[PDB]
C-alpha cells in the first residue's frame, strides 16, 4: 500500500483486524471488563475456602463421586451473581441483544457453564494450585471436586494450568466468550443463520487479533481453538452431572437462577 502503511506493517504479514473488527474487538473487550468481578485485583483480596470444608463427600452420585453438602452450599451461595455477570456480558454485545428474546435465552443456557469455567480457569494460580471463583474464593482441586463438580473440577484445573502459558489478555478472554455464546449447536433457535454469521465474524476478528498480538508460543491460534473444544466438553459434562444432582437433591438446595440456567 502507501509508504507509511508498508513501513508500519513491515514486521507483520499475517492479517490484522480491519477497522470493523477493531470496533467489534473493543465492544467485546469492554463488555467483558465491565462484567468480570474485581478489576484485575483478584489475587490480592481473595480469601481461601477454609481447609475443613469440602473434605466430606457423602451424598451419592451415579458416577460414584459423592457430594459434600456444605461445600456445595458455599459454591451455590455465590453462583447467582456469577451467572448474572455472564448474562450482563452477553447483553452488551449488539449481535446478541438484537436476537429474539427466546434465542437469547437458548444461547445463554447453552454457554453459561462454558463461560463461567473459562472465567475460573483464567484465575488459576500456579503457586497455590488453586482456582479463584468469582475472583474472591480460592478453592483447591479436592474442594471443588467434592462440592458438586466431580471430575469436571479436574478438567477445569487442567485447563487453567495449561492456559497459564497462553498469557491471554482481556480481549482474548472476551472473544473466546463471544465465540462460545454465539453458537448454533443448540436446539430451538430461530435465527440460526444470523447467529452463525455472528460467530464467523467474531472468529475472524479473533484470529486477526491473535496475529496482532504476536504471542511467543507457536501455533497459537489452533491451540486456542482446541481450548474452545475443551470448554464445550466441560459444559457438556457439567450438564450431565447437573441432571444427576437434581435427581439426588431437593430443589431448595439450588438457587433459582442456577436451576433456570441448567434446566434442559
Ligand atoms: O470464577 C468465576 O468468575 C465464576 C465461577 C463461579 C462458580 I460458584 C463456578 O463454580 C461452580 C460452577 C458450577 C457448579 O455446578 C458448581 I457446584 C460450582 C465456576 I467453575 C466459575
Amino acid at each position: 500500500g502507501s509508504h507509511m502503511e508498508e513501513m508500519i506493517r513491515s514486521l507483520q504479514q499475517r492479517p490484522e483486524p480491519t477497522p470493523e473488527e477493531w470496533d467489534l474487538i473493543h465492544i467485546a473487550t469492554e463488555a467483558h471488563r465491565s462484567t468480570n468481578a474485581q478489576g484485575s485485583h483478584w489475587k490480592q483480596r481473595r480469601k481461601f475456602l477454609p481447609d475443613d470444608i469440602g473434605q466430606s463427600p457423602i451424598v451419592s452420585m451415579p458416577d460414584g463421586d459423592k457430594v459434600d453438602l456444605e461445600a456445595f452450599s458455599e459454591f451455590t451461595k455465590i453462583i447467582t451473581p456469577a451467572i448474572t455477570r455472564v448474562v450482563d456480558f452477553a447483553k452488551k454485545l449488539p449481535m446478541f441483544s438484537e436476537l429474539p428474546c427466546e434465542d437469547q435465552i437458548i444461547l445463554l443456557k447453552g454457554c453459561c457453564m462454558e463461560i463461567m469455567s473459562l472465567r475460573a480457569a483464567v484465575r488459576y494460580d500456579p503457586e497455590s494450585d488453586t482456582l479463584t471463583l468469582s475472583g474472591e474464593m480460592a478453592v483447591k482441586r479436592e474442594q471443588l471436586k467434592n462440592g458438586g463438580l466431580g471430575v469436571v473440577s479436574d478438567a477445569i484445573f487442567e485447563l487453567g494450568k495449561s492456559l497459564s502459558a497462553f498469557n491471554l489478555d482481556d480481549t482474548e478472554v472476551a472473544l473466546l466468550q463471544a465465540v462460545l455464546l454465539m453458537s448454533t449447536d443448540r436446539s430451538g433457535l430461530l435465527c440460526v443463520d444470523k447467529i452463525e454469521k455472528s460467530q464467523e465474524a467474531y472468529l475472524l476478528a479473533f484470529e486477526h487479533y491473535v496475529n496482532h498480538r504476536k504471542h511467543n508460543i507457536p501455533h497459537f491460534w489452533p491451540k486456542l481453538l482446541m481450548k474452545v473444544t475443551d470448554l464445550r466438553m466441560i459444559g457438556a459434562c457439567h450438564a450431565s452431572r447437573f441432571l444427576h444432582m437434581k435427581v439426588e437433591c431437593p430443589t431448595e438446595l439450588f438457587p433459582p437462577l442456577f436451576l433456570e440456567v441448567f434446566e434442559d
